[PDB]
């Protein structure tokens, strides 16, 4: 009846703000979340609906041990680690389903479609991730500068499928999306390769609409965000049924409009 839920800030899917200074409570659509503050956003609204529909209470906390999830020398960190090591009953956020993670935790059915996209300044001109500027990176006279934020499903995918390109990207690793966008707009990066759902949102919200996304096309695989649960969790089925209901009730579509819209 009571679940411990791990999450991670990644706007606009999870947004963290201080409590209302006047009341000292989380107001509006926000809910209390502690650190491993008030949380809101697309995924938090999903969590609120799951809790109401299925009928559980929860304790929400922000992950400080890494981010989404990476395995290093046999040990998982991030949201995936919290679930795998059974510190949390579930993790919800902008958490990407991939093969490696699916082996060790169960995922809900996907509730947001994602993958990998490439962001560049509208001025800049490359074809896409197929472009040899990316693929044969150290062939270009002034090298192309492209990076990702390391440790997530994007870097995992690139290292596994395009190890040459990955090796070239390492020096351009960015600490978070905000800095990457800054470097891209300053021309310190030529492209930023990252989660599609997030990148496409950032493109839509860009002050002045100067940042644009290119589809990765055939280069990378589509996937989705899923809620992570203990392998064999009894919670998977009721979570899935609820999510499926939300999808067909246009509740998810409504939340997309609410949280992920932009003018660009
Ligand atoms: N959703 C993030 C992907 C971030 C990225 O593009 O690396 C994850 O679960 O790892």
């Amino acid at each position: 009846q009571h679940l411990t839920v791990a999450t991670l800030e990644e706007r606009p899917f999870v947004i963290v703000e201080p409590a209302d200074p006047i009341s000292g409570t989380c107001i509006r659509d926000s809910v209390p979340c502690r650190s491993q503050r008030c949380c809101k956003g697309f995924c938090i609204d999903i969590l609120k609906r799951l809790a109401h529909t299925i009928g559980f209470s929860y304790d929400l906390y922000l992950v400080t041990n890494g981010k989404h999830g990476k395995k290093i020398d046999g040990v998982w960190n991030g949201m995936i680690g919290e679930v795998f090591y059974q510190r949390a009953d579930m993790a919800i956020g902008s958490l990407t389903i991939n093969e490696e993670r699916s082996e060790i935790v169960d995922f809900s059915v996907p509730f947001v479609e994602t993958g990998i996209s490439v962001m560049v300044a509208r001025g800049t001109t490359v074809s896409g991730l197929s472009d040899r500027k990316f693929q044969r990176p150290q062939e270009q006279y002034p090298p192309l500068k492209f990076g990702t934020v390391p440790n997530g499903s994007t870097e995992k995918n690139i290292r596994s499928n395009y190890p040459d390109m990955h090796s070239y990207m390492v020096r351009y690793n960015q600490p978070r999306v905000e800095e990457a966008l800054t470097q891209l707009k300053a021309g310190k990066l030529d492209a930023f390769i990252y989660d599609a759902a997030v990148l496409n949102y950032m493109a839509r919200k860009d002050e002045g609409c100067k940042l644009v996304t290119i589809g990765s096309g055939k280069v990378f695989a589509t996937t989705g965000y899923g809620i992570a649960l203990h392998k064999g969790s009894r919670w998977k089925r009721p979570i899935d049924l609820a999510l499926l209901q939300f999808l067909g009730d246009d509740e998810i579509e409504m939340l997309e409009r609410l949280w992920l819209s932009g003018i660009c």
